Parts: C-alpha cells; sequence; structure tokens
C-alpha cells in the first residue's frame, strides 16, 4: 500500500516566482502527478502555493522542508504544513528518532506519510551523513517508517538503503540529471526519480520530462 | 557580536500572528533579539519578518536549520535575507559544502550565519553529539563566526565554547521547559535563547523579568 507515482518521476519544483513555477508546471503535467515543493517556492511564495498546484495540477504534493528540529518544533512544523495541504513531508534523520516519531505522530493524525531522508546526494554528505546512513535506515525500520529518500549520485549506497529497508518499503531518489545521476539505473533500486533542474532549467521543459520518460520505458 | 539586550533571545515559536504579536510586544522592554523560525514563517509567512521589524526594534535570527544540497541551501538564504531577516541558523551535519554555500550568500549578502553545532534535545544523542566537536572545528576552519549549543549539556556547551574560542558569538537554546538553567548557560553562551517559558506563561513580561532578575550579576 505505497504511494503510486506516475512515470516513476517526480518533478522538484525549486522555481522561486509563482508565474514560472505554475507555467513550468503545467508544461510537464502530462507525465507526472506528483510535486516536489520546497522551501525554494514556499519562502518565496508562501505556503499557499502548495493550496493552488491541487487546484491547477491536483498533484500529489511533497513537501521537502528537511525537518531538523526538536520533537516539539517537529511537531509544529508538521502540522503547518499539513494544514497547508501537503501529502508528505520529508524528514531529516541525524537528528535521532524523538524527532522522527514527533512527525509520525502529526502525519497519522492528519492522513499524510513521512518521509526519512536517509543519505543526501552531495559529495558534503560524506563527512558526517554517510557513515550514519545505515543506521538511520534501520531506525526508520524500527520507527515503522515506510518511505525513505536515497542518493542517485551513489547507486551503491542506493541499493544498500533499499536492502535495508526491503522490497515493500517505498524509495525516492534526488540527484538525477544536474547532479549526475543516472535515471535507469537509479530506478533499479528507486520506486521513483526525484528531478529538477534537468527540467525547470530546461529550454523546453515538456520534451525534457518526455526524453527522460522515453530513457526509462521499459522500466516503465 | 550583536549586542544581544540582557543576554537573553526570545523564539517565538506561537503560530498565531496575533498571540505572536502580542507576546513579543508584551517583551519588547527586555529584549532587542528575537529568534522566528518555521512553527511562526509557515503559518504567518515570510511578511511576519517585516512585520516584526515594524512593531519591534528587535534583530530577526531566521532559525531555518537549513539542512540541504549547497544549491538549494543558497536559494534558501537568498530568500530569507531578502525578506529582512538579521541572521540565518544552519546545520552542519550536511557538511562543509553545505555551509560554505550559506556563508557565501550571508557574505554577499551582508549578513550573518549561525552554525548549530549539538541540538538540546535527547534525540542529539544518537549520531549528532559524535559528530559535534568536528562539526565546530569544521566552522571555524571555514570562518563561521555565530554558532548555537545545547543549554541541557552544560559539558558539551563548555567544550564547544572551548573550539570556538572566546570570540566567536555563542547562543543557547533548552533554557526552562527543556530544562537549562539560565545562569549556567551563560558561563558559556553570550546569549540564552527562551521560547515557552516566556511565551506560555501568563504574564510574558513577567517571566522575562523574572528571568532576567535571576541572571542581573551577569549582565
Ligand atoms: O539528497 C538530496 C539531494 N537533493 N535533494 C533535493 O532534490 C532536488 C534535486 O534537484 P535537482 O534535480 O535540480 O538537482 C532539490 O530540490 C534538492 O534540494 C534532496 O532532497 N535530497
Ligand atoms: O538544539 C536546539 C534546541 N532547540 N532549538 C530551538 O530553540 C527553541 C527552544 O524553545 P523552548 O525554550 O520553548 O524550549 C525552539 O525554537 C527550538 O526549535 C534549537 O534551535 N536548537
Amino acid at each position: 500500500d505505497v504511494m503510486d507515482v506516475m512515470n516513476r518521476l517526480i518533478l522538484a519544483m525549486d522555481l522561486m516566482n509563482r508565474d514560472d513555477a505554475l507555467r513550468v508546471t503545467g508544461e510537464v503535467r502530462e507525465y507526472i502527478d506528483t510535486v516536489k515543493i520546497g522551501y525554494p517556492l514556499v519562502l518565496s511564495e508562501g505556503m499557499d502555493i502548495i493550496a493552488e498546484f491541487r487546484k491547477r495540477f491536483g498533484c500529489r504534493i511533497i513537501a521537502d522542508f528537511k525537518v531538523a528540529d526538536i520533537p516539539e518544533t517537529n511537531e509544529k512544523i508538521c502540522r503547518a504544513t499539513f494544514k497547508a495541504g501537503a501529502d508528505a513531508i520529508i524528514v531529516h534523520g541525524f537528528p535521532g528518532a524523538d524527532s522522527v516519531r514527533a512527525c509520525l505522530n502529526v502525519a497519522e493524525e492528519m492522513g499524510r506519510e513521512v518521509f526519512l531522508n536517509t543519505e543526501m546526494s552531495h559529495p558534503g554528505a560524506e563527512m558526517f551523513i554517510q557513515g550514519a546512513a545505515d543506521e538511520i535506515a534501520r531506525m526508520g525500520v524500527d520507527l515503522g517508517v515506510k518511505n525513505y529518500v536515497g542518493p542517485s549520485t551513489r547507486p551503491e549506497r542506493l541499493s544498500r538503503l533499499r536492502e535495508i529497508i526491503g522490497q515493500d518499503s517505498f524509495l525516492i531518489s534526488p540527484g538525477v540529471g544536474a547532479q549526475g545521476g543516472d535515471p535507469g539505473e537509479t530506478l533499479r533500486f528507486a520506486d521513483a526519480i526525484i528531478v529538477g533542474r534537468s527540467i525547470y532549467l530546461a529550454d523546453n521543459p515538456a520534451a525534457a520530462a518526455a526524453g527522460i520518460i522515453e530513457s526509462i520505458k521499459d522500466l516503465l
């Protein structure tokens, strides 16, 4: 019983202008039904943008807020985020189990999902995150987390994450395209890929999305 | 370093504009520095920063625990400074590139970065504590001048002060509701952050005045 992402492709909509964000999302709407919205767009245009996306596209919204505070603050962040209409929120595991549990509680209260970020995809992740990543994944399993995020840029690490969480858990993966990750290789392990700049900075975002999907058509 | 009145920073985590403004107004004679985080910002919008600047003579620290990849961190910092925040708080666990991205924007934009080195809640023991000394040392190497460390662990706060040196600026949450003591915390931190002990009080002004009275010899 997991999220069903059209074409295994999640748009990372990190444009910071409302008109551009709506236009570009509109251009690729035939290809997706899931949009990841983060702080670049929300802090520039307000949390009301989430409801607007739902009104215009009916798409699922994952709030990529990298939640990383103490439990009582995490609870408030999740509540405000779900009140705005997000279907799911992404939370860091590095701050520990109590901080993750706070998010799980609010998600269960409001009919939403928590995604646990286990290993980030950028070079700096090697310094502290990578050494904790397997343990963070096991912590997710212990807590009953069913949704995870891991790195397209390190398919061996993404594979290990998939091993830890099992085939039943849901796994999404950013770092495809601009950061160097490959769509098809990433989908060997992840249920869905997250793609931002490769699509939203493209001269023709629709063609960019279509091209990515063409490259993975055998993977559905 | 920023000159924090009474060594006391209000953590304004009420989620309703009217309540947040009322409480902040009530304690304005005691503070000139307010920490605004996502509970309030996600409820009322980034224009809440503008509103606080208009209503109060307060510096604004945006406690956004910035914790993304460098390119996204840059965007978050730009949006936050554009809205009028004096400073932003960032995490170090995502690594040096992620911190450097924030520092670069702050330098370009004439604002400040605070690095959170060790959080004050129990879960911090699992992963954060073991990385904290290195995160602090990384901050020093990167040129970070402003830091956050935990009131709830005096021994850890003392070690973090040692690492960053006496010239760095250190603020510390976990005072009051989380169990930290104002006076003991100020042995090491330049200023204490206080939220619920003030903002949930029947009389927030009396609560702030009481905390200040308890540390008067340190002012
Ligand atoms: O470990 C990571 C790496 N990137 N991202 C996010 O995924 C998107 C990647 O976008 P991109 O395709 O433009 O690189 C951005 O929103 C970035 O913050 C994560 O959530 N986790
Ligand atoms: O390690 C920590 C612990 N708490 N906080 C923040 O400081 C405030 C503590 O508020 P309190 O006095 O109500 O506990 C809240 O905004 C919390 O998110 C931090 O930034 N870092």
